[PDB]
RNA sequence: GCGGAGUGAUCUACCCAUGGCCAGGGUGAAGCGCGGGUAAGACCGCGUGGAGGCCCGAACCCACUUAGGUUGAAGACUGAG
RNA sequence: GCCAGGCCAGUCCGCCCAGGGUGAGUCGGGACCUAAGGCGAGGCCGACAGGCGUAGUCGAUGGACAACGGGUUGAUAUUCCCGUACCCGUGUGUGGGCGCCCGUGACGAAUCAGCGGUACUAACCACCCAAAACCGGAUCGAUCACUCCCCUUCGGGGGUGUGGAGUUCUGGGGCUGCGUGGGAACUUCGCUGGUAGUAGUCAAGCGAAGGGGUGACGCAGGAAGGUAGCCGUACCAGUCAGUGGUAACACUGGGGCAAGCCGGUAGGGAGAGCGAUAGGCAAAUCCGUCGCUCACUAAUCCUGAGAGGUGACGCAUAGCCGGUUGAGGCGAAUUCGGUGAUCCUCUGCUGCCAAGAAAAGCCUCUAGCGAGCACACACACGGCCCGUACCCCAAACCGACACAGGUGGUCAGGUAGAGCAUACCAAGGCGUACGAGAUAACUAUGGUUAAGGAACUCGGCAAAAUGCCCCCGUAACUUCGGGAGAAGGGGGACCGGAAUAUCGUGAACACCCUUGCGGUGGGAGCGGGAUCCGGUCGCAGAAACCAGUGAGGAGCGACUGUUUACUAAAAACACAGGUCCGUGCGAAGUCGCAAGACGAUGUAUACGGACUGACGCCUGCCCGGUGCUGGAAGGUUAAGAGG
RNA sequence: AAAUUCCUUGUCGGGUAAGUUCCGACCUGCACGAAUGGCGUAACGACUUCUCAACUGUCUCAACCAUAGACUCGGCGAAA
RNA sequence: UCUGAUCGUAUUGGGCAUCUAACCUCGAACCCUGAAUCGGGUUUAGGGACAGUGCCUGGCGGGUAGUUUAACUGGGGCGGU
RNA sequence: CAGCUUGUUGGUGGGGUGACGGCCUACCAAGGCGACGACGGGUAGCCGGCCUGAGAGGGUGUCCGGCCACACUGGGACUGA
RNA sequence: ACUGCAGGGGAGACUGGAAUUCCUGGUGUAGCGGUGGAAUGCGCAGAUAUCAGGAGGAACACCGGUGGCGAAGGCGGGUCUCUGGGCAGUAACUGACGCUGAGGAGCGAAAGCGUGGGGAGCGAACAGGAUUAGAUACCCUGGUAGUCCACGCCGUAAACGGUGGGUACUAGGUGUGGGUUUCCUUCCUUGGGAUCCGUGCCGUAGCUAACGCAUUAAGUACCCCGCCUGGGGAGUACGGCC
RNA sequence: UCGAAGGUGGGAUCGGCGAUUGGGACGAAGUCGUAACAAGGUAGCCGUACCGGAAGGUGCGGCUGGAUC
């Protein structure tokens, strides 16, 4: 699951890394590959909007299919798992029986030569994606779409999972995995199993050289900064900020949710 | 110093795309084998292998110390480290 | 040319004057292609100004694409000329071949009659229920009438037995139906004869829209096989350098040549047919997927550095003659080894995670077009536009200067050396622009120093010292990797012998066979390293240049890194790790009036903000204040309503 | 008794011939204290600080040599 | 009968519920479209008189802006006046 | 005190001894010792004997006798049976 | 070896009910909780209580015992998969292949440690109330780690039968468990008798200082291993291993 | 060549002193509490964790070397 490095540097004396047991055909597949750019987090006005982004290692897409509407009632044959930098998740290369392939992500417990079924007819085993109405309470899904044919929005890092709670009428009661309680229509599509790769997050990255290449950039404290740079500058040593923490254009913590967004109906019970 | 409207990222800060460069030595990680060990092991020793914000050190990038310069060769440099 | 300029002078000049000089189908670009990004028809947004953006169109620092050697001018040359190639296009002939119609072959339906799928289902058969209505059983309680019985103010209970419209369970045909299962004819579909081998389709060639494949990609690390280059050498042509020796292999010089074409080696890679087909916006014989057979260690095919041939009867060259010292003329030998890449095979191979452009081009499929086509040879032609002079680690560029600064890429020889360090040299350049003198102090840059050895000083600042290779040996502590080159020691030159395979590198003459760019033995010649023993010299053998000082105790920051261009490099910043808070998704956050964008082609193991800052042990008490989160009983409170 | 301690060269011990610095304690903390983290910590540092070996013109305490200037002659010829 | 408690036609507003048709959807499909992740239109699936926006109005608001922050004084500050 | 040894273990050919022998030397093998305690540390002259104890045993090595080791400390050769 | 027998022996996976708590809604108003007595606390902004639905973790009443199993520690909600051991019977087979075991190795309650998850209830630490001269406690109200899961670490308990393992022998009486066996075989009795393996109690001899042991010995003998030489200091110091 | 003595160096082992500091034993007729021996007033012990002036207290698991129906 995860490889720990021996301290032969000061650089590697903690660090861990994946053995990647779980991956087949190390390159991708030619046909569903797109080009990416890096942004550095900026925006069309070329402002960086986005803070800590840049550098980091090249990049290329992978389309996954994120629908899985129109291949109904017809058979695949997961022919490999691949590496997949865009993600934390591995996905797996789906042949189809009709001559097509198409990425989806890799569901724990789904080893190479399986068989995936997709509509309302197919069983419930890990990579079978069915509308909900057909998923029996209590499930654990993933790759949830808030709209019917919207796209898969909801549990797709690596092992994550939704539980079905129950459909009451016309909407299903889903615990997500920030422990939110939600409601979405029943028509709604969902893939059977949990998300694979769920080891990862014990992963030590273990100098600031690995995160240069993951793409993060350094960051910088507030309360080292001068007071026209940030609302914490200021001090002759070493302070706490001369105020309640504030973020970097001085907003204090607390909910930044809408608090009368339109969806407010739809949630059951907020996070912890 | 204040206001209005414009000009500047050929210097410099960061970022994006596409290219180039890094003499010569040293150390010897994982993995892979063989043998020892056992019921199996765990482990151990020999090989192979060639990792690393690894070591010494030119090109290259810097600028720690000191001497000189200080109407300078130079509006920030030279010599030795 | 010499009155300005050149840090002096100048007859000289990058200065002044006149004239001359840059030749491309292949080099670098356009006419080809796209990245980041720019502009942007319509468009969306925005009082106006304008913002953003689709189709599209530009934009190399990248992709594709055809040339090498020699000569010549005062000044250009892969451009001109000579020799020899390659790429694209056009015309003219010649030859055979396939096609239009003819027919050639092949493939190739449709009509209508015989039965079932009993699929349709009027009905019919079975399975449960309303099991309808109704006959009618047991129980219930305070209604009800009946007859038997009893107190009472004359109004009703009770033993309730019967049943009434009575509650519930249920005894019985469940006729009518519901739901399901079998299920009547034509009607949907199939077979046999039949329309009929008929209609009809395909069979030269081109397909550039469109589909598909390729193009197409990271970093690190070698190894093997090669070659360039370099060092010798067979052979060739010469020299006598006024010194003691040296007359020929003693010494000096030579000991060359490309693209292209042929070739298919070492090394690499590849299963082949047949059938089906929901997918690839239409089609497809193409791609993808699936099935079957055969094949598999082979064979075949492709690719492929090198070797060899040709290019080359040519060019070049050491040298020799004559030479206004310009041009001329002649012109030898050219063999075999060693070493050896930063280059080639190799867009290969192995390993790793951080997971590594696009489009054109090329090939292929069909849509489509199509009566003429495709090919071979020969001849004759067309190949456009811009750059090309000269400087280019500089006196010609950026620094006001002919300025000790700065400036990307390519080539890069010998001896010693690990080396692109360092010292001296080659090829090739240069002596660079004020000089000539003179033992003043003093300043600067170097050098040496008796005895002492940090006594100097804020401080060992500066200098001095250590320094290489090989062999021994190596502490506390430790996160077990380190510390460590710890520390501290020993040896090092030359000559000879071992020593003729001593050893190791490659492998000539000469040894077999499927005869080749083949295999084995073989050991010549040529290079390399190490050790032991003996001897020799010096003050000194790492010889010059070059080239770690080491140890111990504390503080801070874990570490590599970053920082105040021009007085601060640090204990400051960053960091991996930690916790808290926010964010349920055109999210939160940020840019923007907005549209729109980034976040992210991501989805709570994710993203953003704050603080702390490897690792180890831990992180105590306080919610009074102020923030944040949540609640709404009460008080207070805006516009509006009311008037 | 600290990058925090004014008094202050606090007191005791070590080191030195002699130690306001250094190291180990004491606790009388002017004015330490647990993620503006507390206490440690192998490795690392052109960081700050103390000691030792070796070495030396840093010094006792200076002396000599060469070069570039300074000095003389010819030419050009500024500046505050 | 200040009629507290109260009924039925008017009228009205406040809550709650439902609906669809305004309006909304970066849900889907098709056409403009030959090349289109823009845009627009058509249909459909949802939301829905909410939200968003205009005008009026209360709160919060170092996020930004313009400013103020006296004099005397055996120098100024401190104190005092 | 849990790992000790490299002339160390063995063999071969010489040398050396009065005499066998790594005793010494040149070459070859990788062996030899160790939990029945090597290697290391502390202590000590051994025995016949002496004392105690019913005995087994416990203590001790002085008179005397036998031997061993030493002659200021450390090292070496010669004469000689 | 073959045929039968009993079992909470163990591991994994799926799954069920009761109860507590919590959430939502209905009914509903002024108390609830707690003690020897109270107060802290909770509710009045709608609590306790009652109903219905849902979420979640832990533990499996009745069976259940004096019982069974396991080397020890320990072991029962149910089902399935895999697997260990024991007992009985035949004597089918080998033929002393046996016992103990220095060191060594493995297993090993609870508490605790590392990594991730989970957390209903309980509950160190901590806080408030109460008692008391004081109350850093006993009592009450709360409440963190922990208790739970996965993989590791730790190897310690009054880990006790305060009794090392194996064998042979030494009156009986009375329960229970698993077998087998003829007979009384219907005396239905699943009783009695015989044998083997256990598990309790009482009791003969013997042993013991006594208490007590007594066929499950602390009796009579043998073999092997471990341990003690008065009590503190001390199972502590130093050294060493983990 | 070997070879006593001597010098240089890093280590190994055994002791002595040491500012300061921890625990132990004994002393007197001190101060602060009553933890155990009774059900010792909250039963006592065993292993661990945490806390507090101190004995000790609390939690988890085990024993009776206590009692109860
Ligand atoms: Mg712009
Ligand atoms: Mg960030
Ligand atoms: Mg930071
Ligand atoms: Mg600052
Ligand atoms: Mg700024
Ligand atoms: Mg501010
Ligand atoms: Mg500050
Ligand atoms: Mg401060
Ligand atoms: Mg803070
Ligand atoms: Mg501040
Ligand atoms: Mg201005
Ligand atoms: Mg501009
Ligand atoms: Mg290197
Ligand atoms: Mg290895
Ligand atoms: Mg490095
Ligand atoms: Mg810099
Ligand atoms: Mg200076
Ligand atoms: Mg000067
Ligand atoms: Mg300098
Ligand atoms: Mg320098
Ligand atoms: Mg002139
Ligand atoms: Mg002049
Ligand atoms: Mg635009
Ligand atoms: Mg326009
Ligand atoms: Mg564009
Ligand atoms: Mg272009
Ligand atoms: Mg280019
Ligand atoms: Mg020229
Ligand atoms: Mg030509
Ligand atoms: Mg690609
Ligand atoms: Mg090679
Ligand atoms: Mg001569
Ligand atoms: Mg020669
Ligand atoms: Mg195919
Ligand atoms: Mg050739
Ligand atoms: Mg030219
Ligand atoms: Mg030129
Ligand atoms: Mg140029
Ligand atoms: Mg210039
Ligand atoms: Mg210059
Ligand atoms: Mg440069
Ligand atoms: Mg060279
Ligand atoms: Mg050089
Ligand atoms: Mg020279
Ligand atoms: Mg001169
Ligand atoms: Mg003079
Ligand atoms: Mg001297
Ligand atoms: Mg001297
Ligand atoms: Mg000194
Ligand atoms: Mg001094
Ligand atoms: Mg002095
Ligand atoms: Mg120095
Ligand atoms: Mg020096
Ligand atoms: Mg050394
Ligand atoms: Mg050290
Ligand atoms: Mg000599
Ligand atoms: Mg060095
Ligand atoms: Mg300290
Ligand atoms: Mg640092
Ligand atoms: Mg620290
Ligand atoms: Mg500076
Ligand atoms: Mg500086
Ligand atoms: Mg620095
Ligand atoms: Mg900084
Ligand atoms: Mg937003
Ligand atoms: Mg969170
Ligand atoms: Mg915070
Ligand atoms: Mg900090
Ligand atoms: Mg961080
Ligand atoms: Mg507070
Ligand atoms: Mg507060
Ligand atoms: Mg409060
Ligand atoms: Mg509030
Ligand atoms: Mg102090
Ligand atoms: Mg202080
Ligand atoms: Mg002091
Ligand atoms: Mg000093
Ligand atoms: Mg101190
Ligand atoms: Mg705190
Ligand atoms: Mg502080
Ligand atoms: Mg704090
Ligand atoms: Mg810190
Ligand atoms: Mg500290
Ligand atoms: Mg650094
Ligand atoms: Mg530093
Ligand atoms: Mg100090
Ligand atoms: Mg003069
Ligand atoms: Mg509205
Ligand atoms: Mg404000
Ligand atoms: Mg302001
Ligand atoms: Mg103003
Ligand atoms: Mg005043
Ligand atoms: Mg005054
Ligand atoms: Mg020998
Ligand atoms: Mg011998
Ligand atoms: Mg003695
Ligand atoms: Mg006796
Ligand atoms: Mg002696
Ligand atoms: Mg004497
Ligand atoms: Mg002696
Ligand atoms: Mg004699
Ligand atoms: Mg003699
Ligand atoms: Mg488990
Ligand atoms: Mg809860
Ligand atoms: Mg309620
Ligand atoms: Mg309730
Ligand atoms: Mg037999
Ligand atoms: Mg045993
Ligand atoms: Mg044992
Ligand atoms: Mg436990
Ligand atoms: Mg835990
Ligand atoms: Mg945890
Ligand atoms: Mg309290
Ligand atoms: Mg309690
Ligand atoms: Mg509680
Ligand atoms: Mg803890
Ligand atoms: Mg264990
Ligand atoms: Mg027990
Ligand atoms: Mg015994
Ligand atoms: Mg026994
Ligand atoms: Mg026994
Ligand atoms: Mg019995
Ligand atoms: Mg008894
Ligand atoms: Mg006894
Ligand atoms: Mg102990
Ligand atoms: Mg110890
Ligand atoms: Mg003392
Ligand atoms: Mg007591
Ligand atoms: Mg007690
Ligand atoms: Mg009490
Ligand atoms: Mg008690
Ligand atoms: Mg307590
Ligand atoms: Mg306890
Ligand atoms: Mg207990």
């Amino acid at each position: 699951a995860i490889r720990k490095y021996k301290p032969t540097t000061p650089g590697r004396r903690g660090a861990s890394v994946s053995d990647f047991a779980e991956i087949t055909r190390s390159t991708p597949e030619k046909s569903l590959v797109r080009p990416l750019h890096g942004r550095g987090g900026r925006n069309a006005h070329g402002r960086i909007t986005t803070r800590h982004k840049g550098g980091g290692h090249k990049r290329a897409y992978r389309m996954i299919d994120f629908r899985r509407n129109d291949k109904d009632g017809v058979n695949a044959k997961v022919a490999h798992i691949e590496y997949d930098p865009n993600r934390t998740a591995r996905i797996a290369l789906l042949h189809y029986l009709d001559g097509e392939k198409r990425y989806i992500i890799a569901p724990n417990g789904l080893s190479q030569g399986d068989v995936v079924e997709s509509g309302a007819n197919a069983d419930i085993k890990p990579g079978n994606n069915l509308p909900l109405r057909n998923i029996p309470a209590g499930t654990l899904i993933h790759a949830v779409e808030l709209r019917p044919g919207g796209g898969a929005k909801l549990a797709r890092s690596a092992g994550s999972s939704i539980q079905l709670l129950g459909k009451e009428a016309s909407y299903a009661s889903l615990r997500m995995p920030s422990g939110e309680i939600r409601r979405v229509d029943v028509r709604c599509r969902a893939t059977v199993g949990e998300v694979g790769n769920a080891e990862q997050a014990n992963i030590n990255w273990g100098k600031a050289g690995r995160m240069r290449w993951k793409g993060k950039r350094p960051s910088v404290r507030g309360v080292v900064m001068n007071p026209v740079d940030h609302p914490h500058g200021g001090g002759e040593g070493k302070t706490s900020g001369g105020r309640h923490p504030v973020s970097p254009w001085g907003k204090p913590e607390g909910r930044t949710r809408n608090a009368n967004k339109s969806s407010n109906k739809f949630i059951v019970r907020r996070r912890r």
